[PDB]
Formats: C-alpha cells, structure tokens, sequence
C-alpha cells in the first residue's frame, strides 16, 4: 500500500472524476495507490497549509493537487523544505523550485510563436492575474524587443456583480484605440464573460481577431462566436484524433453522470486529462522505484510538519527523481519531465475556428517551434 | 433570429427591429439592448397598473 | 510560517515584522484567521485583508499624477520582479485612459524617459 495525498479545489468535479477513472485504469497487482482526498478552497493559504501538514502527518509518499497564485509559494516552500514531491495540473511555477511536478506544459512560447505567425505588431492583451504574470512579462519583453504596440489591461480586479458596465467601458476604450486584435489569457469563465460581451457589443464580426491563450481551445464554448466572422485562434493540448484519446473518450462519454459528475461528455477539460496523466505518472514512478529495488518505506512517523528544526526524510529525493525520470504517453501527448519538473518534448496544437467548427492548422513543438499542416465565383 | 442577428452583428446602429407580439418584455431584451439597434414592440400587460 | 507559529505559541498580543511577495499570503491568511494583528513597513497588501497594519502609504496615485504632471506620453518602465509588479499593472491599466506608450523591462526606440521602481540598492546599481 502506497499512501498519497490528493488536494482538490471545491467544484472540480470533472478533475476528480478523471482522477478516479485514472485510478481505475492504472491500478495493478504490484502495488496499490491509496489516495487521501481533501476538498478545499485552493486560494486559501491556511487551508492549504493545514491540508499539507495533515497529509504529511499521515505519512504520505507523494502529494497530488492544485494551487492558486495565492497558495503556490506555500506549496513550493513546504515541498522544497520537507522534500515531499508535489504533483500538479496547474500553472507552471515561476522558477526552478524543487519537489514540484507540473503536468501543465509551458504556453508562453507557443503563444509568442502564434503572435509571430499572424504577424501582429499591434494588439491588446487581456489577462487574469490568478495563474501568473510570467506570460505578461514575456509578451512585454517581446513587445519591447520586437518593437510592438501592446495594450495590456488587467480584468482580474473587477468584481463580477457590476462587471458588464466596466466591460462596456473597456470595449469603449478598445474602440477608441482602433484595436481589432485581442488576446485573452484568462480563466475559462472570464474568457466566456469577455466573449459574451464581445458578442453583445458586436466586436465579434469580421476585422477582429481573438487569440484564446489556454491549453484547451475546444474546452470552452465556441459556438456563439463561431458564425461571427471574426478569426478565433487557440491552443489544444488534448488531441481527440489520437487512438488513445479516442478510446478514452469512447468510455468517458458513456460514464454514469450520477456517479461521476461532468463525466458524460464527448470532450474533457485539459486539467482533468492532466490529472489522469498525473495518476499515470505517479504509478509509473513508484513502479520504477520498486523495479530498482529501492526501498522508500517509512521507518517511523513523519511527525509534525512544523517540527523545529525541520529534517526532511531521505527517500523523498528518491521519489522526486523517480517522478521526474518518467516518460510516458497520456492524454496530453508525450509526457516527459526535465529535472525542474517542467514539461519538455511536448506538442501544443494550434487551432482555428471555422464555420464547420474548430480546426487544427498546425502545431507547436517544444524545440521545433510553430509548424503548419499542409464555390469560387466566375471570372469574366 | 435575435441570436443569429447578434452573431453576424446586425444588431448595431442603423438597424431597427419591430417585434410583433403582445408581450415585448416577456422575452430576454438584454442581449440586443447594448447593440445600438432600435427595438420597438407591444405590451398588453401594463405593469404600472 | 514557523516564526509566526512560534510567536503565536508564545502568546503575543501583536506582531511587528516584514514580508516578501512570496510570504505575504501566509502572513495575511494566518493573521486574518487567528485575529492576530500584523504591523509592517513592507509593501501594502493587494486587497482588503484584515488584521494587517501597513505603515507604508500607497504610491500609485502620486506616481500617476507625477507622470501626468510632466505630460509624459511615451516612456520606459523598469521593474523588479523580486519586489513586484503592482504599480506596473496600475500604470498599464491607466495607460489606455491617459494615452500612454509604455515599454516595460524587467530588471529582476530612442527612449529618453525612464521609471526605475526598484530597491535602493538596485536603484544605486
Ligand atoms: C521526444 O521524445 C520522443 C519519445 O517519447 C522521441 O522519440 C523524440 O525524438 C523526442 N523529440 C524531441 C524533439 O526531443
């Protein structure tokens, strides 16, 4: 029995469902992963600390979970201190912090390559501060270096109850500067809100171009802006054309909705897929640890997480490396990690929205950058 | 029809739509309210009474 | 976290101290939870967090008013990511209304006008 801690945010049903499905798929007779699940407010540092200390006191060998920008420092610090490996689908940490396994690939490079692909020199960058500002720094450095005109506006601070008034105002500002090209790097709901307002005022017509900067493009609702005439480009880390993803979806679309909330659909959010893939990665990690005849079994209790002075357990490093040397094939494509826990050798599909629905025009490789995939009237 | 008009962007200034039914306020008017197009209708139920 | 828990275990009535951008959330959360007042010279919290007494006044308004005073339209904004981006986001939100062209460089076009926004040591460098 290998005890691990799960940390799930309140409301992530599909992610936890994909967690359970991943637990069922990758279960084996060799060893058995035993999850301890904590459902909490992920933006709360106190709750995250308490949960972490609880899982640690229980003596877990690894911790899967999510974090916000308000709780990320606590995770990285505690995991880097107590040497407890953390697995996450959430945004990549800004830095080289140890004992953190990020399932989410970097989106900045693909975004920049997409900006260069459409040859934009002047555009608007709408962004949410909830994930990180690293991408903002990236587009600002590239704005300076490539001599661009970028209007970066923060929509994170505005309250949702009075939001439509400030939306109308900001769009009045964007119509003032003649801005026809906008990038949404936001939360999917925030993206939905901005899109809804774009549709309301009518800036979703021809001449406008929107780049949704998220891992899944098809994860949100694209039908309302599909027939508008505006070019809508996005990213997709989950390719539904793969046989693996095809089969996984064939089972996922038939799963019981009563037992698994939000698991009866033909598509799946990239976070849930990264959760599934995370379960796979952990399984392979412990499997490799057992294959290398390396004993990680705890001799005694882990004790209090705040014990002074704090002494990290020795096999934690062994577990960390064991998680970072794993190279497998999941829903997110090729899963391989560098020593810092970052995703390497991955592929992010570049998608375009047409009348017949979303279509892939190319892809962005980790080393190869952006590569493209290769009724007319009479003339008198 | 309203959703499609909004989708293609014909709900802006210069357009005028007349809803011919007894209730004007019975449906959702919020989506075409900020478009800029003039929208006229009929109301048989006076909520001021 | 350990220091805060130690001081709390000692039974202090108030806590004076400093925090970084990586440790600010811990302070605000724990102090907001245990109703223990925190006093700090460090940067003001981004929000309405309770039980936090910030001695340092806000610099956003004075900075914006100063930029508007010199009648600046196009300029470069140098910033430290080790310190923070809050004032930067402020001038970026204000850039559209006041018609500004800002070139943001992280220190962590013939530009003749520069904003530094750093630590006194980094500023000296
Ligand atoms: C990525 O890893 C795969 C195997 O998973 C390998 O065949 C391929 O050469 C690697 N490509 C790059 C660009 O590193």
């Amino acid at each position: 029995s290998i005890q691990i801690g799960g940390l799930f945010p309140r409301g992530a049903d599909q992610e936890y469902s994909a967690f359970r499905v991943g637990m069922v798929q990758f279960s084996t007779s060799e060893f058995r992963l035993t999850p301890h699940i904590d459902n909490l407010e992920v933006a709360n540092s106190f709750a995250v600390t308490n949960a972490f200390c609880s899982q640690f006191s229980r003596g877990v060998y690894a911790i899967f979970g999510f974090y916000d920008k308000k709780s990320v420092n606590t995770i990285t610090s505690f995991c880097g201190t107590l040497h407890v490996s953390f697995i996450t689908p959430s945004f990549p940490t800004d830095g080289t912090h140890p004992f953190v396994i990020q399932m989410r690939p970097d989106l900045k490079g693909a975004l920049l390559s997409l900006i260069e692909y459409y040859q934009w020199d002047k555009f608007a960058y709408l962004y949410d501060s909830d994930r990180g500002l690293s991408t903002l720094q990236a587009v600002l450095d590239s704005a300076a270096e490539k001599k661009w005109q970028v209007t970066a506006i923060n929509v994170g601070n505005i309250n949702n109850d009075k939001k439509d008034e400030t939306y109308r105002s900001l769009f009045q500002d964007l119509e003032l500067k003649k801005e026809r090209r906008v990038i949404l790097d936001c939360e999917r709901d925030k993206v939905n809100d901005i899109v809804d307002q774009v549709i309301t005022i009518g800036k979703h017509v021809k001449g406008y171009h929107y780049i949704i900067a998220n891992l899944g493009f098809t994860d949100g609702d694209l039908l309302k802006i599909q027939f508008g005439g505006a070019e809508v480009s996005g990213f997709q880390i989950v390719d539904y054309d793969d046989s693996l993803v095809s089969k996984f979806i064939e089972r996922w679309s038939t799963l019981e909705e009563k037992e698994y909330p939000g698991a009866h659909t033909a598509t799946i959010k990239y976070t849930s897929a990264l959760t599934y893939d995370a379960v796979q990665v952990m399984t392979e990690a412990f499997r490799n640890l057992r294959k290398q005849r390396i004993e990680i079994s705890r001799r005694g209790n882990a004790g209090d997480c705040l014990a002074n002075p704090a002494v990290p357990w020795g096999q934690g490093v062994e577990i960390e490396r064991a998680l970072k040397q794993v190279q497998v094939e999941g829903l997110s494509g090729n899963i391989k990690f560098d020593q810092n826990g970052k995703r390497i050798n991955y592929t992010i599909n570049i998608m375009e929205l047409k009348t017949n629905g979303p279509r892939k025009i190319g892809y962005w490789s980790e080393v190869d950058k952006m590569v493209v995939t290769l009724l007319e009237q009479k003339t008198v």
